[PDB]
């Protein structure tokens, strides 16, 4: 039948362009399942990292009638971008900023056709930022909301024939999420800094002065902003 997303991926789905999506390391495919059932996008790549997620995606994709629709490819990142394909939206999801950073520009050569970039951050968002910026896109907009208790960041981008330049605040804590500073920016960044005073209960400062310099940096920039 129909298949119902957590919010999280819901709330990607409503950022995407018809046309396709592809989605990179998806979850069984059922984020590109759920926007052609809902009429979304009209045709779907889902890009599995290893066996047992492409195992899944193929019997949903199957079990879904989306065989002609969706095409199920096994390769880490980027990598399972062929030449010929017509990409409107390229989401990556359930992923660290680190990662989805890294999968953006080792797979840079990717992005010619400009797609849209619809980014699910889980933490550390700001790498993923750096590496927009590198790459000439463009945030376009950006929600953070709370799942099970869990914080996530959404960060839409589009490409700018101009590099945009972003502050390190904006980076950091990005450039529309800090023009709201909703209840779950404040519970987010409130947390973070938590941890941050958890991890000097941990650290002796005669032994750690580098990296307890590093972590003092931090709190007083999260401290400024809220």
């Amino acid at each position: 039948g129909m298949i119902s997303l957590n919010n999280r991926l819901t709330t990607v789905s409503r950022f995407l362009k018809q046309g396709t999506i592809a989605d990179i390391g998806s979850d069984h495919a059922y984020l590109p399942i759920y926007a052609i059932q809902n009429h979304l996008c009209e045709c779907g790549i889902a890009g599995e990292v290893i066996q047992g997620p492409f195992q899944a995606a193929v019997k949903n994709v199957a079990a879904n009638q989306l065989v002609d629709r969706i095409d199920v490819r096994l390769g880490d990142g980027l990598s399972v971008i062929q030449p010929e394909d017509v990409i409107d939206n390229i989401t990556i999801c359930g992923m660290g900023g680190p990662l989805i950073a890294k999968i953006l520009k080792d797979g840079q050569d990717k992005l010619s056709q400009h797609p849209r970039l619809i980014l699910q951050s889980n933490i550390q968002t700001e790498n993923l930022r750096q590496t927009l910026q590198q790459l000439n896109y463009e945030i376009i907009d950006e929600i953070i909301m709370e799942e099970k208790g869990h914080i996530y960041e959404i960060v839409v981008a589009e490409y700018s024939t101009e590099l945009i330049e972003l502050s390190s605040d904006e980076l950091k804590f990005g450039p529309k999420l800090l023009n709201n500073k909703n209840e779950y920016f404040i519970k987010k960044w409130q947390r973070e800094l938590e941890a941050l005073y958890h991890i000097k209960s941990k650290l002796n400062t005669e032994q750690h002065h580098q990296r307890l310099a590093q972590i003092n940096d931090e709190i007083a920039v999260i401290e400024r902003v809220l």
